[PDB]
């Protein structure tokens, strides 16, 4: 009989009601009062604590009372829904760091919860509030000795997903907190390989600042081909303004700028083609004599021939359609 | 010093203030006024003649003058600006007809001008119209005799112009002649594959039924089902209706749209990548590649999918790998 008043006892923790979860727990047993409190329940997808869910809503209320009058272990762990995806092993102080409830968080550790504690895929507390980009909390997980070094499944760092949620706040934090810039993933990603494709210009100013080394992915992606790539022309010249494999590297970067402003059809602008194509070609004419590896027509793309001369390029200029097939032969060549 | 006069009446006549054109042109020879009405004047990019230069700007006021008053030849060629680009080889026919100015195109070919003139990339008034989008123009230089099988180099049809744009309206009309045309000849394309591509289910189910033929589903470089990878769920189910082609014969129909839902950053919905690809393994099951750098998940039989994980984000993009 006591299987239903633990979901008695669930609801009013889910619904922050106090006065009706301290209502419940009283006049019962020390052996029930634990029962109630270490009952997992099943939301639909979620299964959860009376502690994990009021910390997920943020009642800090209810959390309070948990941990202070009935004592409650902060270890517990449940499966909790954020979004439509769903985390497993995730403990109160990581829910209240996703949800972004600072004062939740804070009772968790003043109460001594974990700040390190690991998700399923390894995700720690702070990571989530890095996702979220509450930067009081992260800044309080990190002042409590939450460590920034433990990364993800896929070794996807709290810089690297701050960085690509386009957090300029927390990533600065995070940098002068010296975190390592030119830490990889499992993808070969860094934070400026996330913030290049992401576009997030000032995060890609600070990830510089911090001298961010320039690494390629797995496959074989700077961050200024990944840039070019996303169509991010503002990242394009502030990566463009420091180093590179100068001359090569930095021609096939904005060859790709120019293709993708063909292809990518949010952001198609065919004058911003013609502009770093031409830029590119005409790049390639100093000592002229920079090798235009073309290759033969194919049946899709017409059966055209990506220009090698300038004065090939300054004769599709005025044409829209040459032009856009242009650069869909451009992408082909810098990407197969 | 007769070049001097000929910029004032170039600018008069771009201005359209046809009364003040009268006062410059009046008591002249039979001489100068040849020279005066073709020369050749840059303003910025556009090099044009005066005829021409008023048809652009739409008025019809100094254009009515020009044509009528003396029979002007409709010939006479130059290069205007449109927003953007700057084309060569047209005529006020064009000109007018690209710009969406009907007065002055009912006005150019009442008075004989060329109907179905190419330009420099043998793009018709037609075509001009049908980019733009005046299905008033555009039916109006059909009645008279431009002809709707012209298109432009690359073979890109007013049909497939039209069906890129999403002029829905001049598409229905359009199908007076040619539906599957010039099969894009270069691109390989059908104008309901251009369709397919923007997503255009409104002319899509028009391509079919209420006008156009059945347009061949015919394409190799990816069927006409390429909404699949522009992830345009709404014409892939469309298409997917019409069976033993794409459907009842058809098994390899596995379109999976959730690997497109994972890549574009514009639509990226990684909730649909799961749906549709889950879809997959579904209809695999009713009676693969590599790990590149730590890789496949693509696997159909392997769980049918874990899901809840963001590695489905990579496993979206094994899919697309894979299909190419
Ligand atoms: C766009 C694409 C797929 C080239 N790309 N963008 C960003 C990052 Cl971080 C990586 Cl690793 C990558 O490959």
């Amino acid at each position: 009989h006591m299987e239903g008043l633990a979901g008695y006892v669930y609801k009013a923790a889910s619904e922050g009601k106090v006065l009706t979860l301290a209502a419940l727990l009283l006049n019962r047993s020390e052996s029930d009062i634990r029962y109630l409190l270490g009952y997992v329940s099943q939301q639909g997808g979620q299964r959860s604590t009376p502690l994990i869910i009021a910390a997920r809503n943020g009642h800090a209320k209810v959390v309070r009372l948990l941990l202070e009058h009935y004592r409650v272990q902060t270890q517990q762990t449940g499966t909790v829904r954020f979004d439509g995806y769903v985390i497993d092993g995730a403990t109160a102080l990581w829910c209240a760091a996703g949800a972004g409830h600072f004062e939740v968080v804070k009772l968790l550790v003043s109460h001594g919860a974990n700040v390190n504690h690991t998700t399923v895929t390894n995700s720690t507390p702070l990571r989530a509030a890095c996702f979220d980009g509450r930067l009081d909390i992260v800044k309080y997980l990190v002042e409590n000795n939450a460590n920034i070094s433990i990364a993800n499944k896929y070794d996807n760092t709290c810089l690297m997903i701050a960085a690509y949620k386009g957090h300029t706040d927390v990533v600065r934090y995070l940098l002068e907190q010296r975190a390592d810039p030119n830490a990889k993933a499992h993808c070969g990603a860094t934070a400026l390989h996330f913030a290049a494709e992401a576009g997030h210009i000032d995060i890609v100013k600070e990830l510089i600042k911090w001298r961010a080394a320039i690494v390629v992915n797995g496959h074989g992606m700077t961050p200024l081909k990944v840039a070019a790539e996303s169509c991010k022309a503002d990242v394009v010249e502030l990566l463009l303004s420091h180093a590179d494999c100068d001359r090569r590297s930095r021609i096939e970067a904005l060859e790709l700028l120019g293709a993708s402003f063909a292809n990518d059809r949010e952001n198609y602008d065919i004058i911003k083609t013609y502009h770093y194509l031409y830029l590119a070609m005409l790049e390639r004419f100093q000592d002229g004599i920079l090798e235009k590896e073309v290759l033969p027509p194919i049946h899709a793309y017409g059966n055209r021939t990506e220009c090698r001369n300038p004065q090939e390029l300054e004769s599709i200029r005025q044409d829209r359609d040459a032009l856009h097939m242009e650069g869909l032969i451009v992408r082909e060549r810098i990407l197969g």
